[PDB]
């Protein structure tokens, strides 16, 4: 019944769209991988990923700067799995695209693919947000990839009447 907590609705076998807060809704599955739309340093000043560090009391920020200190940043389309901190399995941190910078738009797939390797992927809409590209393309770029169990949780109810109409 955790899904019965959110308006929803099943797209197909793997992808469903849910309405509401991606932290709330991974916080239901004990087992599920909570994606975090990133930035190549793992600066997590806003959007979901300061969501995501204000939830795990700043634990999130604390371990991402000892891994970019450590390995350097990131380059647009990677991803990283680190510790959950209690609101999930796992965080995967994945760079999506930042369309104001004209950073190519089709890496969201190397995004999404990352996804595949978890049994159960909470995500928002990576890029979606400041990165500038609309939520119906990242959907777009989603749904091309996703070969397990995926959660696709939006927190506007117009994105959300738009991707289930
Ligand atoms: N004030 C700031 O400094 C600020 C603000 C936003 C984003 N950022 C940074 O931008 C980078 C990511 O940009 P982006 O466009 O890929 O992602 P984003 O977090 O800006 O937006 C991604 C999509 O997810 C939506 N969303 C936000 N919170 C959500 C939540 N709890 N649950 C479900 N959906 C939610 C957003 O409205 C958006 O549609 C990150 O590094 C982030 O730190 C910084």
């Amino acid at each position: 019944m955790p899904l019965s907590n959110f308006e929803h609705k099943v797209i197909t076998e793997c992808v469903t769209i849910v309405l509401g807060d991606a932290i709330q809704v991974a916080k239901c599955y004990g087992e599920s991988v909570l994606v975090n739309a990133a930035n190549t340093h793992l600066k997590h000043g806003g959007g979901i990923a300061g969501a995501i560090n204000a939830a795990s009391k700043g634990a999130v920020q604390k371990e991402s700067d000892e891994y970019i200190l450590a390995k350097g940043p990131l380059q647009v389309g990677d991803s990283v799995l680190l510790q959950g901190h209690s609101l999930a399995k796992n965080i995967l941190h994945v760079v999506g695209p930042d369309a104001r910078a004209k950073q190519d738009v089709s890496l969201l797939s190397k995004c999404y693919k990352a996804m595949n390797a978890y049994p159960l992927v909470v995500t928002p809409l990576v890029s979606a947000g400041i990165f500038g590209v609309k939520p119906a393309v990242s959907f777009d770029y989603l749904i091309r990839e996703a070969k397990t169990r995926v959660l696709v949780v939006v927190n506007s109810q117009d994105v959300y009447k738009s991707l289930t109409i």
